[PDB]
């Protein structure tokens, strides 16, 4: 596994900036099928990262993809402008927001020191996997799409003399993410509901955050929390989930597999060693290829459904990731070792036949791990 050969691994440097901005960046990973047809089952999805430096503003624009924004660091204000409604939310770490495709948005990082980072999942509605940005704001740089219209049409549309309206669209030359003044920050944020306050909603609801809830799976060595479409209606159309997994330093998540959901995992903190069992790269008779590697901040690992996987935190940091789940509804985590695992639900005689060893002996071995989900890693 020279890593560029592991098709499920997408190193951080593979994310491509969509523009050159002074106060931040917006970078997107290539289509998942760029180097392998093994990922054709998730071809319509793209993941990206939005970074805003302190005291910055990202210009109004919309995308042709249905998105889910997850704040991984800092605080920022998102304002959404529809044809007949305005919504603004003050987002914080852990917030999850479903953004309808075609929503014109702008972002503001009002903090004086901390960067605002968002991990984004988008699903195409035009050609599979193609998601583009449409800058309504802008002029020469970023180019505003209004410049695609002839001057007589702009004049008639805006009821403004052509030279004046043309001029409006050529004043901006600073780029897509620029400096915001302290006043401007106060002004643009301020109608923004701060933990959320969706409205007593219909179309665009506010963010939700699960970081204060009890983990679905947890132990002294790690935690797993997930926003499922079963619980959050805003995620049903995309049939996506947003998972948060943290493995404490020196810990590991016990081998497990997802029953039907493919996960696009992005590292937000730390480092980890991963090992996955893949029958495709390996395998008439089936053979499981040992797909392994190391993950660093910003890297992405796609975990296909049904594939056994384990992550081992390395060095002196907890290892934290945000995972987007595709085909999420009805997905179940199946652990392969630990007190709570699938073998708890397999009878003794079946274990004996499974491993050609006395059933009580197989059970004795499977009961040695008294902990579940996350345990101390090798050392
Ligand atoms: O689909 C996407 C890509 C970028 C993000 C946005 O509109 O900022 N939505
Ligand atoms: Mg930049």
């Amino acid at each position: 596994q020279q890593e560029s050969n592991v098709p499920y691994l997408f190193k951080v440097v593979r994310f491509k900036s969509r523009f050159r901005a002074s106060h931040g960046d917006f970078r997107i990973l290539p289509k998942f099928v760029q180097r392998s047809q093994l990922l054709r089952g998730i071809e319509k999805f793209r993941v990206s990262v939005i970074e805003l430096e302190p005291q910055s503003f990202m210009l109004p624009h919309h995308c042709d993809g249905e998105a889910i924004f997850v704040v991984v660091k800092g605080q920022g204000v998102i304002v959404i402008a529809e044809q007949d409604k305005n919504n603004s939310f003050n987002l914080q770490k852990g917030d999850v927001l479903r953004l309808h495709g075609g929503s014109t948005i702008f972002l503001l990082n009002a903090d004086a020191n901390e960067k605002f980072k968002v991990y984004v999942l988008a699903k195409s509605v035009n050609a599979p996997g193609e998601v583009q940005e449409y800058f309504s704001a802008g002029g020469q740089n970023p180019e505003s799409f209004y410049r695609a219209f002839v001057v007589d049409i702009l004049e008639s549309a805006f009821n403004v003399k052509r030279d004046k309206i043309e001029r409006l669209f050529s004043q901006q030359k600073a780029g897509a993410i620029i400096s915001a003044s302290g006043a401007q920050a106060a002004a643009k944020a301020g109608h923004a509901s701060a933990a959320g306050g969706a409205a007593a909603a219909a179309r665009v609801a506010g963010p939700f955050n699960l970081m204060k809830e009890v983990p679905e799976f947890g132990s002294a060595f790690g935690q797993f929390q997930e926003a499922a479409p079963q619980r959050h209606v805003q995620l049903r159309d995309l049939d996506a989930a947003v998972a948060f997994m943290n493995i404490n330093s020196g810990g590991m998540v016990l081998p497990y597999y997802n029953s039907r959901s493919t996960r696009v995992v992005a590292v937000v903190e730390g480092n980890a060693r991963f090992e996955m069992a893949c029958p495709h790269l390996g395998a008439a008779v089936v053979h499981y290829a040992k797909v392994r590697g190391n993950l660093n901040v910003g890297d992405v690992l796609v975990i296909p459904a049904g594939h056994p996987i384990t992550f081992v935190a390395v060095a002196g940091s907890d290892f934290r990731v945000v995972g987007f789940g595709i085909d999420a509804e009805h997905n179940k985590k199946n652990f392969l070792a630990g007190k709570q695992n699938i073998w708890r639900n397999i009878d003794r005689e079946a274990k004996e036949l499974s491993f050609d060893m006395p059933g009580a002996e197989v059970e004795e071995i499977f009961a040695k791990q008294i902990l579940s989900y996350f345990v101390a890693g090798p050392a």
